[PDB]
């Protein structure tokens, strides 16, 4: 007795893959019965993972494109949604630099503990849930969906296929909507715009993508799976065993045993085609934001997979006005969307906004003390016309929500917070 | 047979208390032998807590005053130090709101797990230590002390005197320089600029301050101990047992058994005088920024304790161009300093800089996409003249430092990170 | 536009309260509308919390009684379930001593971080899920329900009603089936069998029980709520404000402001009746294991609440053969069940089993080296006839399950773990 | 202007390397100035790591041999020291299976987050420090050194040389005395007695051991570095690039690009010799417990390095009486010690002691209820003559130590724990 969490049958899963348009052109090299064999006798429901992934998939098909900014704190995601954005990007670079479970500042080389990104996903969802709870008790209808989908960095999976599986499962438990996975050797992982990258064989990354899909299937959620290739700049590969990689092997070896390979858009197109049956979106890391190179990649991939959606990193590692003029910057995302780049994001937006704004404030305070803080406060007061609410800082973090819990439990409590506050009297 | 970490003798501890000027006018109601009894057979050295506390104490006597801004991420603290600040303030409000170990957004009511602030202390010290490491390999000498002392919020101690002891011990293990403790009931704790606060008896907060000094003594570091009183606004107190509180008890008693009490500056002055023998700095929570009230509080405390240093929260819970003209705003901290307010801080500075800068960026991104980010990138480029370094983000999170480790281990490595990067090629 | 996780209407909730026999004689002093107001626009499903609470409630009515042992690691809980037990008890004492998030060894005085017990609940559920997954791939049907319900220690809620609310919420997220709450002052919390206990007013504990029910309702799960009274040995109380508490107040007060109160079974009976409308189970902490005293308490409460179910701590803080003979010990739990004690548990069973087994092994090892280990290994081999499986330690921690994942992703993998193992070769 | 934590000069470090016998026959391929360059301007003192490493090294020379049992909780370590052991072994296998930061049960394949073993190091040290504090206030001198050295599992580094560096640094911050490192591919890590192990080239493990020594030098502590080789059973290697590995390459390759290689004692001996200049102890993982195979390994290494100390895993993965008689079992460790195996350990002792004791208790409890627990409590009472103390569980976890803290803060407090307890009244 008790049927809570009973797993679906293999036939139900198979019928869903056979008939739901979500799974059009999605290859699974394992079976529905393989999935059920791994589920035990109770499947935990992952509400935020399910809802986020369904919302993301529909926005990728209903909006001209979905764009996002890198968030590394929960308040930062709340402001992104308040300001109108409809998805959140969770950067692994930013987690390494300023939000991972070791407590350390790291460059983007897979140095932090592998459950760090799941913990930030959970944090972001907690923060959006609080904003949603506050808005409900305030009757604030100005944001349609506080639970914007989160797209998170799975890096190179922190090891083998089993590490990929466990990371994807942990991201789902935390409520992620989509995750991306790149074809680098995890032990030598680099930021796509850092040097010295080592690729893994094409088939090994297909194994990674298959493992990420399997973890989503076993968890019963339709997570958006994104394949990333680092072959534009990488000049090293671990092995020449894969026949699709051999055209680019030069035969030269390094002291460590790696193989030198010829980099460029050509191996990226070849890998993207190989990954397409296994990814919902395909992403080419690139050293410069270049509309023409984007079109060449876009058109080469859609020659084979006309419906394949693409993702694009508008990266802060680029110096945007020493390779482009203002008119191209202003149309950049709109043109990319027309080539099929349906998910576009600024990875390190949060790092730069956080670091610049604290430097600016702290430098003024160093010279002029309170005059510098009053400047920022006036800018916040101004931003209230645009919908900024964090000026009322007590309600922003839920003081009114917890007052409501308190008076629900005890309508006659003499210790409520907002009653008799300096926010109630000066703001 | 090793002697590493052997504890000092009671006689050496006592000499220290008797002759070191650091302990002039510090009351310890326990004995030096009581400290040794609690130390087991090994005392861990706490390098950063020791150095931070020593630097903080010297700064409070050598500078006209020490000021700080609330920091809630490691990168924030690094930019405050890069911008010239000589201390870091760690707000519990900000930890409740955006950085605690529950992962939830909370109002400032002691809801988060008790080891959350120590974890942020440790993170900030990790971040400063990386900034210091990078500066050394780069030959950067533009900041004399990267390891700025950290003053952290101990709230109401999260329980009784034993919870206070464990919190102080964890803050020291993490490297804090100073900590502050308030005379609020922990189970009903509220932001000073919140309403309906409940005070504890004067002697009970003396027990808290004594427990905080004991933990520092048992840890063998000279932590700066700050006493905060919440009596200006609180109209409730847990008990009338203490004869020093009785002049303000009305005799009315609420449904929960709290006693109503007369608030204002007179109970604050009484409590500050009771706390002075047990605190290195004294802090009155205040309901508006007001030079004349601060003057009255200062002169009343210094009539009985001329050497007592005071602390002042310049709080963001206030509207500054509301009350004050620009000239008062511009002189506010200097004026407070001449009155003995030697530690001054903006508690929620990190909350406001973070939330406003991301709202501002996301709002522009939602309308103009890349044009909004370029505006931010160009302000960052412009700030480089004032010393901002985070534009080169790979270097900023230590890619150059970890390249140095890699080539120390293997000088012939072909997988180092800065060579070939877009940061070398475009910045 | 997604409907995933849409909250129910107040109308629906009200009807469930009015018609589900689960809620017979459960008093809620708030409204269905109050619950819906707190739920935001998405309610996360809590599968393990729902299933466990449901299974627990059914067992409490279908079995003669439910008994459990304290578990402080996931492996301990797996062995309890393997051995036949149908519930798991999660001791806060055991968490304080050996399994809390500060990493410190503490006595049972609410010293550890308030999210420690939720993390162990999550751990235990993870461990039982792994045993469930392993059982499925091995075709083992000897255990009917691997996901045994977990009853966890809420202590005194770590502060006020809002701290209770957050702890119950975190327990439910982690998958708990029931939680217990005691009428002690959190800042002076003690193990029930320690001295120096301080009660809070009867009505304050009703507020605690109400806050815990409210969190369960807002989380949409029928969590079992257990009230515990410490009035048998406590001689202090925070306040004489509650008229139900005044008959035991002696008039004498302490320097902290506490009131002496007359302890024993009589205030226990009175508090149990006051708590009965707000608790699914009622528990009296007692000073000795005594059937006569258990009968007096049971008869007194059931004289007013004939159907009220009770809980009993068979405590290791008792010296058992100093109070009872072998016959009484053998009948103890069965006699208790006939008096209405439907949940019985040995709180510190894991602490004693863990400490004794390791002392015994280590002592023999210090003397006879490998001969002592072989003794343990042969007892292990012998216990396999009773159903013990941990002697094959690789499959016990999921080597076979993760092998199945690996071959599902890539059936031709040459790096699977159990083929070639010494376990396959020697066991 | 503080001197706390000032780094040593290069000349000072070099003089230590040249003249301290600790460093006789220790190769460092980097310079003293390289160490200094990585230290920033403050070196944190790591008291427990320094003391533990110094105690361990002395014991390895003074005792006939050092032996230990695997510990996965702090209380297990306490009992091992109370029983007379002088080192603690911290098994990664046990951390995977029941004590890692993901909360999941895992097989031994480097699946858990990379900071998990450091957290358990820190937990064990906290547990031993508390036992040391309790012993000091109880006047108990029966155990000479409560802070027994911890030897912890660094597995395969969780990635590359920078991951190794950060793990060693985290283990040292937690207080480890020694750490061991194995020549397996981290992404395909197995337990030494699982199948499907992949080796890395000899020079790559030298890189690992160099990185581990580098982190200890930068941390300014003499950590014991242990090299483990898995070449006895592994039939795969990532690359044939290293001429020392080529004699064992067969030529053929797997689908994934691995090279088949000839396993056995012969490649272990060659690897042990290559590692010896970089390891304080050397360890070959074996398939069966075999004194003459151990002699062969020992003689072979010492033919080139007569002073090289060896370590030996007395593994539970062996069925002991399916290989040896009782006389050989009885003399096994003594015989190994005479061959130079100075560190000997039972890796999974804590796993088996924990799982067996809780299975046995729960099994009796399910059938006989209190009868089963009283049998355990009686064995505990009878063990007090051998020195067992945990029967008095309140004092065991520090209730008397925290009472002393409480009475140091307030000697007249009315809320101390041990007076009035059932422990004082029944034990
Ligand atoms: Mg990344
Ligand atoms: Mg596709
Ligand atoms: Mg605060
Ligand atoms: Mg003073
Ligand atoms: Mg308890
Ligand atoms: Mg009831
Ligand atoms: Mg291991
Ligand atoms: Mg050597």
């Amino acid at each position: 007795m008790s049927v809570v969490g009973t797993p679906k049958s293999a036939e139900q899963i198979q019928q869903e893959w056979d008939t739901n348009p979500r799974w059009k052109d999605v290859t699974r090299t394992y079976s529905a019965e393989d999935v059920v064999a791994l589920q035990g006798s109770v499947v935990e429901e992952h509400t935020l993972a399910r809802r986020g992934a369904e919302v993301l998939w529909e926005q990728l098909h209903d909006l001209e494109w979905v764009n996002a900014l890198g968030a590394l704190t929960g308040n930062m995601a709340v402001q992104q949604v308040r300001a109108g954005l409809k998805a959140i990007y969770l950067s692994g670079w930013q987690v390494a630099g300023d939000a991972n479970l070791s407590g350390h500042t790291y460059p983007d080389q897979s140095l932090y503990p592998a459950n760090s990104v799941p913990q930030v996903v959970r944090r972001i969802n907690n923060a959006l849930q609080r904003a949603d709870q506050i808005a409900k008790i305030e009757g604030d209808t100005s944001v349609e969906n506080w639970l914007a989908p989160i797209v998170a960095d799975g890096e190179a999976g922190f090891g083998g296929a089993l590490n990929v599986y466990e990371l994807q499962k942990a991201l789902i438990a935390a409520g992620v909507a989509g995750s991306h996975w790149e074809d680098q050797l995890a032990s030598e992982k680099k930021c796509g715009h850092l040097g010295g990258k080592v690729l893994i064989p094409t088939q090994q990354h297909i194994r990674t993508l298959t493992s990420a899909r399997l973890a989503a299937d076993v968890a019963d959620v339709p997570t958006v799976v994104i394949a990333r290739t680092d072959a534009e700049a990488a000049t090293l590969i671990t092995s020449d065993v894969d026949e699709r990689d051999q055209p680019f092997i030069t035969g030269e070896r390094t002291r460590e045993g790696f193989y030198r390979t010829k980099n460029g858009i050509e191996p990226c197109i070849a890998r993207a085609k190989a990954y397409a049956p296994f990814a919902d979106l395909i992403w080419m890391e690139t050293g410069t934001p270049d509309l023409e190179a984007a079109r060449q990649f876009s058109e080469a991939v859609k020659a084979e997979y006309p419906d394949q959606m693409l993702a694009y990193n508008c990266s802060p590692s680029f110096n945007w006005k020493k390779h482009l003029d203002d008119a191209t910057i202003a149309k950049f995302q709109k043109e990319l969307a027309a080539m099929g780049f349906k998910f576009q994001f600024i990875t390190l937006a949060g790092f730069h906004a956080l670091n610049y704004s604290m430097f600016d404030l702290a430098y003024g305070y160093a010279q002029n003390q309170m005059s510098a803080y009053v400047e920022l406060q006036e800018r916040e007061f101004a931003a209230e016309e645009r919908g900024y609410t964090a000026t009322k800082h007590q309600r922003e973090v839920g003081a009114g929500y917890f007052d409501r819990i308190a008076t629900t439990v005890d309508p006659n409590s003499s210790t409520t917070a907002l009653t008799g506050s300096t926010e109630e009297g000066q703001f």
